[PDB]
């Protein structure tokens, strides 16, 4: 119950947080009109002087709105709408502001694993290829067969799914855009969606696969924010 | 090159750490007698007061030897000698001073990967299934094909394979030993060892498969320290 934070956006995952989380104080901010309830409802975007970590969970234009004046605070910033990354031009921004920061800033792993070994070798990764594998309802879609609905880069996804491609962009910070391949499949067969990430690496190769029932995501914030006090920490 | 840290164990791990690492000073604990090159080599195990990490890459015993006398310390302490925590009288003692300690223990995801996720959903956790395939001739045996050599406990495991099931002890403490199911594989179609993690939860199911080519673990706990200064922490 101990910290006060800070919350930008107040969906579904923000929601999830307050409900979850325990905090002493909560600041929300949110543009829509909903009627705020165990939360401090800020009308104007600030960084109260009394919190302690701030928690983006609102958009990835959000991300490129309030990083500039968030990252002017003592504060651990949290961002899961890394896709906001694959600008180059912001991305190069807000890292350079963040070598005169008195913040730190974490990824969490959100609907994704494996980037406790990712990141932990990424010096030496050669590619990293992810899959993500969908039912094609979910696309509008009518097929008899898996079918590719998508290959490129980071940047080119998160154009024409301007929804998805955060976790590709996490993938993308640790280690380098230009080694993450992208591929989206739309398949028949398939009730839910899959990620599936392989890496390829001088130190060996990796595949995580993921099948969620996004609950994962909420709860590698909560952990991130648990890890920010306990004495016992994993991965 | 900042801290300043007690290495414990200058094995293959220990002096890999030493080589890579950028300390200020280190001091070091091994029963050894090799000529020690850029460390403090301490006759009597101590805790000197100007440590700020301990950092454990000896055996299962050390864990058990040190532990009670370190965690009156505080100190960062990174544990990779999981398997010590199988013994459940042991593992009840260590946590029970650990709530007593100034320190902080840290259990990096060493050999495997994806520890992001299971410690994010560990109490939605139903099962964990490890699997370790070897070639047959890391074994000693001579095959024509895949042959089950071990399948129960982590405990038990430990016991028969005093070596491995550090990876498998790690996940114990995370979810549950109860909960780990740990296979051994000797299959002669297999060139290296491949550890395959399956989890089963309410929140969804992964798989992480781990070939490595242990210059994974060094790198686990390099980030583990690095991410103790850093302003940019992944997973
Ligand atoms: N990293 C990951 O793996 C991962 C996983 C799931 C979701 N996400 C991302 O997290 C974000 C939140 O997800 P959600 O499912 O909770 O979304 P949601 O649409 O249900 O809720 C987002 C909320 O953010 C608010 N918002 C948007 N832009 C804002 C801004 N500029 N300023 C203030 N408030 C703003 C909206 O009004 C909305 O209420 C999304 O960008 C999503 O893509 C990332
Ligand atoms: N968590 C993981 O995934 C993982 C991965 C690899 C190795 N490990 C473990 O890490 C440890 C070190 O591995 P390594 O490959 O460097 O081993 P190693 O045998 O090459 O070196 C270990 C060193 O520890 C010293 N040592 C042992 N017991 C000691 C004690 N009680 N007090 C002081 N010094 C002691 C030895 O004399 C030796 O020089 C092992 O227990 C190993 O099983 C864990």
């Amino acid at each position: 119950h101990h910290m006060t934070v800070l919350i930008i956006g107040m969906g579904n995952i923000g929601k999830k947080l307050v409900e979850l989380g325990n905090f002493e104080k909560i600041y929300a901010y949110d543009r829509i009109s909903k009627d705020i309830p165990g939360v401090v409802r800020l009308d104007e975007f600030q960084v109260p002087s009394d919190v302690s970590t701030v928690v983006e969970c609102a958009s990835p234009e959000a991300v490129k709105e309030y990083s500039l004046q968030i990252l002017k605070n003592p504060v651990n910033y949290i961002i899961i709408s890394t896709s906001a990354f694959a600008d180059e031009v912001f991305r190069e921004r807000f890292f350079s502001e963040l070598k005169n920061s008195p913040a730190r800033v974490f990824f969490p792993s959100g609907a994704i694993g494996g980037l406790d070994v990712l990141s932990s070798i990424k010096d030496f990764v050669k590619n990293v290829r992810i899959e993500t594998i969908k039912p094609p309802k979910s696309l509008g879609l009518d097929l008899k067969g898996k079918t590719v609905v998508f290959e490129g880069s980071v940047e080119e996804a998160s154009k024409l799914f301007p929804r998805n491609i955060n976790v590709a962009s996490t993938i993308g910070l640790i280690v380098g855009f230009e080694k993450v391949k992208v591929t989206i499949v739309a398949d028949p067969a398939m009730d839910h969606n899959i990620h599936i990430v392989r890496i390829s690496s001088a130190i060996g190769n990796y595949e995580f696969k993921i099948e969620n029932i996004s609950m994962l995501t909420v709860y590698s914030i909560l952990r991130t924010l648990r890890n920010l006090e306990s004495k016992i920490i994993f991965g």
